[PDB]
């Protein structure tokens, strides 16, 4: 519980009071049961309601993931759930992803049945969640298990999970589950392709953190940039294995093909604001505002700005990009976007 109450801040007391009678409950009905692992059984829903509370999700779902499987693994307590921690806990916990339908809203465009329609698609969100934050937490502690069983979760996952979260647009949950099913389904090409980055990426890792600390001061130390943020973030490249060795095969290329120029991506939170479109018009300039700061620092290389902010791809991906010559006259790609944007 010391472990997961700091995660609960962003939650009003009332809220916390719920999850910690959630924990207390499950608790209780995880008692006494062990995972794999010699390890407690309670350590695991803890551990999806941690996975939730990073994620900032809704009381009732951080609750529901405390509770996920007093229904599966440890007994029964459909009506139990309801009458403790409500319909929506006792909804959740219970297992009811139906179906991806959106092309259902495209024919029909035609209210208290419409009001109700959110409320059933939200509940139906947060259920593929604690799935996902389930899987993503199994495929963590995946070492416990014989290297059979470890193959049919990783495959099922790549099939099912990741697919979801892929639906969802939850991209930071469908790269980890990728790459953790990668490394147990092929193991040997997860090694190989895993000590070959540690080669290059070794080498490269002093360039991008002279590239990283120098964008982050440069951010940090504008007025003007930061008067209209709330915060930044400024990486090196985020290396999707998965999709890495996914390219490999489909392109034909090599690794050393894909790593042919150092990148390092901008993450602007912009401060909030009062309209949906006074948020839009935010979004933007802060972006635009960035690619100056960068233009002025380091110098770009003649059209390599990639406008995707004004001309999105076909699956909505907004960013821009340019390729400047910055540390010992490298050519370093830059790619600024807000948190909102992908
Ligand atoms: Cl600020
Ligand atoms: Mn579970």
């Amino acid at each position: 519980w010391n472990r997961l109450e700091p995660a609960l801040a962003y939650l009003a007391p009332e809220e916390r009071a719920k999850v910690r009678e959630a924990y207390r409950f499950a608790e209780e009905a995880h008692r006494g049961q062990l995972r794999r692992s010699g390890e407690p059984y309670i350590t695991h829903p803890v551990a999806v309601a941690e996975i939730l509370a990073g994620l900032q999700m809704d009381a009732d779902t951080v609750a529901a993931g405390l509770l996920h499987d007093t229904l599966e693994d440890c007994g029964v307590a459909p009506e139990e759930l309801e009458r403790r921690f409500g319909p929506t806990v006792r909804r959740i916990v219970e297992g009811e992803t139906k179906v991806s339908k959106l092309y259902k809203l495209a024919n029909l465009e035609g209210a208290e049945d419409l009001r109700q329609m959110f409320i059933a698609m939200a509940e139906d969100v947060r259920i593929i969640i604690v799935k996902l934050a389930d899987r993503l937490h199994n495929l963590r502690t995946l070492e416990h298990m014989p290297p059979e069983k470890q193959k049919r979760i990783a495959q099922e996952t790549l099939e099912i999970y990741a697919p979801l979260a892929h639906r969802l647009g939850m991209g930071q949950l469908k790269w980890e589950l990728e790459d953790l099913s990668f490394r147990y389904l092929h193991p040997e090409a997860f090694a190989s392709l895993s000590a070959r980055i540690q080669a290059t990426q070794e080498a490269r890792e002093r360039l991008i953190q002279k590239a990283i600390h120098l964008l982050q001061e440069t951010l940090a130390r504008d007025e003007l940039l930061q008067s209209q943020l709330q915060g930044f973030e400024v990486t090196g490249r985020p290396k999707h294995l998965y999709s890495i060795w996914k390219k490999m095969e489909r392109e034909g290329k090599t690794l050393e093909q894909i790593y042919d120029l150092l990148a390092v991506r901008v993450i602007l939170d912009p401060k909030p604001a009062p309209t949906r479109e006074s948020q839009a018009l935010r979004e933007k300039q802060v972006c635009y505002h960035v690619l100056g700061l960068v233009h002025a620092l380091w110098q770009p290389i003649p059209g390599r700005v990639k406008d995707y902010i004004a001309v999105p791809k076909p699956n909505g991906y907004q960013s821009l990009h340019t390729t400047v010559i910055a540390l010992e006259g490298l050519p370093l790609e830059v790619q600024i976007r807000t948190r909102e944007m992908h």
